[PDB]
């Protein structure tokens, strides 16, 4: 993924657990060679996976737990590192934000040609609920989506419940979430 993702992981871990832990996690992933991540440079996804994998081992938490937390961090981090207005441009509510997400990524992609954005499809079951279909070129990031959604709830001062109803790992086509929200 683009380096901003890896920069955000670094930032999250460094801030919550200190530099020495991050330096240890960086070493285990086998990325001691990389002196800093370049935010607008495309990396192999394995770099992200290896950082999550190594942080799971070093912190003694599951990777998925870390994905949830990172998903929550991402929404705040990007608002502060040059993406606040773009985020604002996608709306003042969770359902609106999700409807706008495919277009928000179209904007990013002009800038960044190797972007592999996920596809989202909303189906509004009420004015307080929706089912969300999540489709991706990447495997195992559903837990991050769960965090992202909870990041958005926090951003819009909204109570959000998210449950995954279908997983790519029970054989299903794509991930599907059920969402209820204030
Ligand atoms: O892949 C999967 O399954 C999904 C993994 C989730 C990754 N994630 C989900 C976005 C998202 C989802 C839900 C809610 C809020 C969200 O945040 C909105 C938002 C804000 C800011 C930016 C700046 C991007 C940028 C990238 C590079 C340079 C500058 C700017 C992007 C998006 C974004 C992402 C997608 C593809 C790539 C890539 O392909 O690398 C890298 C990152």
């Amino acid at each position: 993924m683009y380096g901003l993702v890896n920069k955000a992981i670094q930032d999250m871990i460094s801030k919550h657990h200190g530099e020495d832990t991050w330096e240890a996690i960086k070493q285990k992933a086998g990325l001691e060679d990389i002196d800093f991540f370049v935010g607008m440079e495309a990396y192999s996804d394995d770099v992200t996976y290896h950082l999550v994998g190594a942080a799971s081992e070093v912190l003694g938490k599951p990777a998925e737990e870390l994905l949830i937390a990172f998903g929550e961090y991402w929404v705040t981090y990007t608002s502060e590192e040059g993406y606040g207005e773009l985020l604002a441009s996608a709306g003042d509510s969770l359902p609106e934000f999700m409807e706008n997400l495919d277009n928000l990524h179209a904007r990013v992609g002009l800038s960044f040609p190797q972007l592999r954005p996920p596809a989202f499809e909303c189906q509004h079951t009420s004015s307080k609920s929706m089912e969300l279909h999540y489709q991706s070129t990447r495997c195992g990031l559903a837990p991050m989506v769960l965090g992202l959604l909870h990041g958005l709830g926090k951003r819009f001062q909204t109570k959000v419940e998210v449950t995954q109803t279908a997983f790519r790992e029970t054989g299903e086509d794509h991930d599907i979430f059920s969402i209820k929200y204030e």
